């Protein structure tokens, strides 16, 4: 193992991923997994190949990763949401949309079946929705135009009609929160900074792809963007990013996550405080806050973004954002403690079972690979593979539990022009070697075989490292999934 981690270091849980970016995260919790959906931040370049600042040019997909344990993330690739103009090479789903910013996600049981709803902003003018029968697609545009526009009743007044947050209440009623911006164009007055009156909530129809009635204004003091809604102990918590302009009182600090409570989903809301500092307070930082509060496996968390990967690569964030999660604590009085955002992140919640098929693109740490959509036969929806594998690269999973009996063999599904090796190591990238898998030439990068090799000494709970070696100077092979067999 020679390659180093970019930003998510072995033993740490933030950023969630560092083999690519992901901005504006939101969480769905569903049947033992947490799914994180993100705007498609993607490095932009000058014509001479040098990196430039993020201009949001490429925000036309939604990236999706998921975990059962907070440490190992399955990369589910990208949903080609935007279909207008050039976007997504004709494969875009929402043909009316040139952009798909800042996703929101909901599940609702309809006609005895779980149905999933992905919301997004077509830049600053309109919210769209796609539907699917699984949290990872495939996705359908059931409307063919925006769900919400400035003409939706109650939506006039909104400066930036974006950053949707959709919540399905306990009674099954869906609600959409959206909006932000500050009125007064180039020079808002002090009062316009303090009360933009640009946040909205509107009830959704039963189908989750329509609205009922008109939108209500939520008077979020110093509103900026990044609506969020969670419900704790019967109270609805509307959270949002506080703006950066005007003078601010001590209790509404610029760029921080403010929150309000109500006994009803549409209000009236009352400001209660703030619980997440600007990312640059912790990682410095740079730039805008975006967040979502969620409960997964019976603990409260917040997912948010920071410029921690681009920072480590370039020596500046440059507007490129990565997801992080930390714990969130409600007090006895219903108030929320300041979130202690950091790199350590959340300690692994459960062990990984190495005797099922595990996607190669399910990993906790890597140095340094990419994931992309795979040509491998079979596999889960939107199956990906690990690629850009060179000599000395590796990926690793957290706490695989081999059990006291331990493993007998190791299978890997691979595609290779010239061949190479996968070393299986415990605990560290130079750790106990339990097996070495020889990847043959298979026919090339799109031709697949499952290879088996012997394993010995794999028992108990260990980080497992897959270390890639070979004589080539570029990509050695593509790696789709693996599985151990029990002794
Ligand atoms: O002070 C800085 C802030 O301005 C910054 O917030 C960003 C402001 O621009 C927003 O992008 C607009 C979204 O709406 C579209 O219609 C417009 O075309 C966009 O320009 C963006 O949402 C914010 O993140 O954050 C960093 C602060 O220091
Ligand atoms: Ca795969
Ligand atoms: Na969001
Ligand atoms: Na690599």
């Amino acid at each position: 193992a020679t390659s180093t981690t970019i930003a998510k270091h072995i033993g740490n849980s933030n950023p969630l991923i560092d083999h690519h970016l992901g901005a504006d995260p939101v969480a769905l919790t569903y049947n033992g997994r947490v799914y994180i959906y993100m705007s498609s931040d993607d490095y932009e370049y000058n014509s001479n190949g040098t990196i430039k600042d993020n201009s949001f040019a490429n925000l036309n997909r939604v990236f999706v990763i998921s975990s059962a344990d907070m440490v190992n993330w399955t990369d589910h690739g990208a949903i080609p949401v935007a279909g207008a103009n050039g976007a997504n090479g004709g494969r875009g789903i929402a043909k009316w949309a040139g952009a798909s910013w800042a996703p929101s996600i909901a599940v609702k049981k309809i006609n005895g079946k779980d149905k999933f709803f992905l919301y997004f902003a077509n830049s600053g003018g309109g919210i769209g929705v796609l539907t699917a029968d699984s949290p990872i697609g495939p996705w359908t545009d059931p409307i063919g135009k925006p769900l919400v526009t400035p003409s939706t009743p109650g939506m006039s007044g909104v400066v930036w009609l974006f950053d949707p947050a959709v919540f399905v209440d306990d009674d099954g009623t869906g609600y959409l929160y959206a909006g932000g911006g500050v009125p007064g164009v180039s020079n808002p007055t002090q009062g316009q900074w303090a009360n933009p009156k640009t946040a909205r909530v509107i009830k959704l129809g039963p189908d989750m792809t329509s609205v009922v009635g008109s939108a209500s204004t939520i008077d979020a003091p110093f509103m900026f963007e990044d609506s969020g809604l969670h419900k704790y102990n019967g109270t609805y918590y509307y959270s949002y990013c506080i703006n950066f302009g005007g003078t601010h009182p001590a209790d509404k600090p610029p760029g921080e996550i403010g929150y309000m409570t109500s006994s009803s989903p549409m209000g009236p809301f009352t400001y209660r405080g703030h619980f997440l500092k600007n990312p640059g307070a912790f990682f410095g930082g740079g730039g805008n806050n975006h967040h979502a509060v969620f409960n997964f496996k019976n603990e409260w968390y917040v997912v948010y973004h920071a410029q921690t990967v681009s920072s480590a690569l370039f020596g500046a964030g440059k507007g490129y954002r990565s997801p992080h999660i930390n714990k969130l604590v409600h007090n006895a009085d219903g108030s929320i403690q300041e979130v202690a955002a950091n790199y350590a992140g959340v300690t692994q919640i459960s062990n990984l079972n190495p005797y099922n098929r595990v996607e190669a693109e399910t990993f906790a740490w890597n140095g340094r690979i990419l994931t992309e959509k795979s040509t491998a036969p079979g596999g889960p929806v939107n199956n990906q593979h690990v690629t850009s594998i060179q000599n000395g690269d590796w990926i690793a999973v957290g706490n695989a539990d081999f059990g006291a009996g331990g493993a007998r063999s190791f299978k890997a599904n691979v595609a290779s022009t010239l061949g190479g090796k996968i070393e299986v190591r415990l605990d560290s990238a130079d750790g106990k070697l339990v097996g070495t898998l020889n990847v043959p030439s298979t026919g090339g990068a799109q031709t697949w075989r499952e290879i088996e090799t012997a394993v010995s000494g794999a028992t108990g709970v260990h980080k497992v490292f897959f270390v890639f070696t070979g004589t080539g100077t570029g990509n050695l092979f593509n790696f789709d999934y693996w599985q151990f067999t029990q002794r």
